[PDB]
Protein backbone atom coordinates (compact mmCIF):
# COMPACT_ATOMS: atom_id res chain seq x y z
CA UNK A 1 0.00 0.00 0.00
CA UNK A 2 2.32 2.64 -1.23
CA UNK A 3 -0.28 5.63 -1.75
CA UNK A 4 2.42 8.22 -4.19
CA UNK A 5 5.41 9.01 -6.25
CA UNK A 6 7.30 10.47 -3.63
CA UNK A 7 7.08 8.07 -1.18
CA UNK A 8 7.97 5.21 -3.65
CA UNK A 9 10.76 7.00 -4.73
CA UNK A 10 12.31 7.73 -1.23
CA UNK A 11 10.99 3.99 -0.59
CA UNK A 12 13.32 3.07 -3.64
CA UNK A 13 15.92 5.22 -2.36
CA UNK A 14 15.96 3.29 0.87
CA UNK A 15 16.48 0.19 -0.37
CA UNK A 16 19.77 0.91 -2.82
CA UNK A 17 21.07 2.60 0.73
CA UNK A 18 20.83 -1.30 2.35
CA UNK A 19 22.06 -3.27 -0.34
CA UNK A 20 24.47 -0.75 -1.55
CA UNK A 21 25.48 -1.10 2.60
CA UNK A 22 24.61 -5.02 2.93
CA UNK A 23 25.92 -6.29 -0.53
CA UNK A 24 27.56 -3.22 -2.22
CA UNK A 25 28.82 -5.42 -5.70
CA UNK A 26 25.77 -7.41 -5.78
CA UNK A 27 23.17 -7.49 -9.02
CA UNK A 28 20.37 -6.18 -6.57
CA UNK A 29 22.87 -3.63 -5.29
CA UNK A 30 23.46 -2.24 -8.88
CA UNK A 31 20.06 -2.60 -10.58
CA UNK A 32 18.38 -0.98 -7.49
CA UNK A 33 20.65 2.26 -8.07
CA UNK A 34 20.14 2.40 -11.53
CA UNK A 35 16.32 2.08 -10.66
CA UNK A 36 16.43 5.38 -8.35
CA UNK A 37 18.35 7.12 -10.70
CA UNK A 38 15.99 6.46 -13.56
CA UNK A 39 13.38 7.66 -10.93
CA UNK A 40 14.37 11.25 -10.69
CA UNK A 41 13.76 13.33 -13.74
CA UNK A 42 16.87 11.90 -15.65
CA UNK A 43 16.11 13.12 -19.03
CA UNK A 44 16.33 16.74 -17.93
CA UNK A 45 19.50 15.96 -16.83
CA UNK A 46 21.42 14.55 -19.42
CA UNK A 47 20.32 16.64 -22.02
CA UNK A 48 21.66 19.64 -19.97
CA UNK A 49 24.83 17.46 -19.96
CA UNK A 50 24.66 17.00 -23.63
CA UNK A 51 24.26 20.33 -24.22
CA UNK A 52 27.07 21.98 -22.17
CA UNK A 53 29.04 19.36 -24.11
CA UNK A 54 28.41 20.30 -27.61
CA UNK A 55 28.55 24.43 -26.05
CA UNK A 56 26.35 26.04 -29.01
CA UNK A 57 23.50 25.04 -31.07
CA UNK B 1 13.62 1.93 9.24
CA UNK B 2 15.22 -1.26 7.08
CA UNK B 3 16.10 -3.93 9.06
CA UNK B 4 16.55 -7.07 7.88
CA UNK B 5 16.82 -8.33 4.37
CA UNK B 6 13.66 -9.77 3.69
CA UNK B 7 11.88 -6.47 4.63
CA UNK B 8 14.28 -4.99 2.44
CA UNK B 9 13.29 -7.32 -0.37
CA UNK B 10 9.48 -6.79 0.40
CA UNK B 11 9.68 -3.09 -0.14
CA UNK B 12 11.63 -3.36 -2.90
CA UNK B 13 9.12 -5.75 -4.78
CA UNK B 14 5.96 -3.20 -3.40
CA UNK B 15 7.96 -0.80 -4.88
CA UNK B 16 8.44 -2.57 -8.23
CA UNK B 17 4.31 -2.93 -8.04
CA UNK B 18 3.86 0.53 -7.78
CA UNK B 19 5.95 1.40 -10.36
CA UNK B 20 4.84 -1.52 -13.38
CA UNK B 21 1.06 -0.33 -11.92
CA UNK B 22 1.46 3.64 -12.25
CA UNK B 23 4.70 3.59 -14.89
CA UNK B 24 4.31 0.21 -16.76
CA UNK B 25 6.85 -0.43 -18.77
CA UNK B 26 9.76 2.85 -17.85
CA UNK B 27 12.92 2.35 -17.35
CA UNK B 28 11.85 2.27 -13.29
CA UNK B 29 9.49 -0.40 -13.28
CA UNK B 30 12.12 -2.50 -15.41
CA UNK B 31 15.16 -2.35 -13.17
CA UNK B 32 13.03 -2.30 -10.32
CA UNK B 33 11.27 -5.58 -11.43
CA UNK B 34 14.71 -7.12 -12.42
CA UNK B 35 16.13 -5.92 -9.71
CA UNK B 36 13.15 -7.90 -7.17
CA UNK B 37 14.06 -11.30 -9.53
CA UNK B 38 17.70 -11.00 -8.71
CA UNK B 39 17.19 -10.45 -5.05
CA UNK B 40 16.52 -13.86 -4.60
CA UNK B 41 19.59 -15.44 -6.60
CA UNK B 42 22.21 -16.48 -4.18
CA UNK B 43 26.09 -15.24 -3.80
CA UNK B 44 27.06 -18.91 -5.33
CA UNK B 45 24.92 -18.69 -8.01
CA UNK B 46 25.52 -14.73 -9.35
CA UNK B 47 29.39 -14.64 -8.73
CA UNK B 48 29.66 -16.74 -11.89
CA UNK B 49 26.14 -15.91 -13.90
CA UNK B 50 27.43 -12.22 -14.12
CA UNK B 51 30.53 -13.27 -15.93
CA UNK B 52 29.89 -16.36 -17.53
CA UNK B 53 31.82 -16.72 -20.98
Amino acid sequence: HIQNRAQAVDQLRAVARYFRQTEPHSPVAYLADKAAEWADMPLHKWLESVVKDDGSL
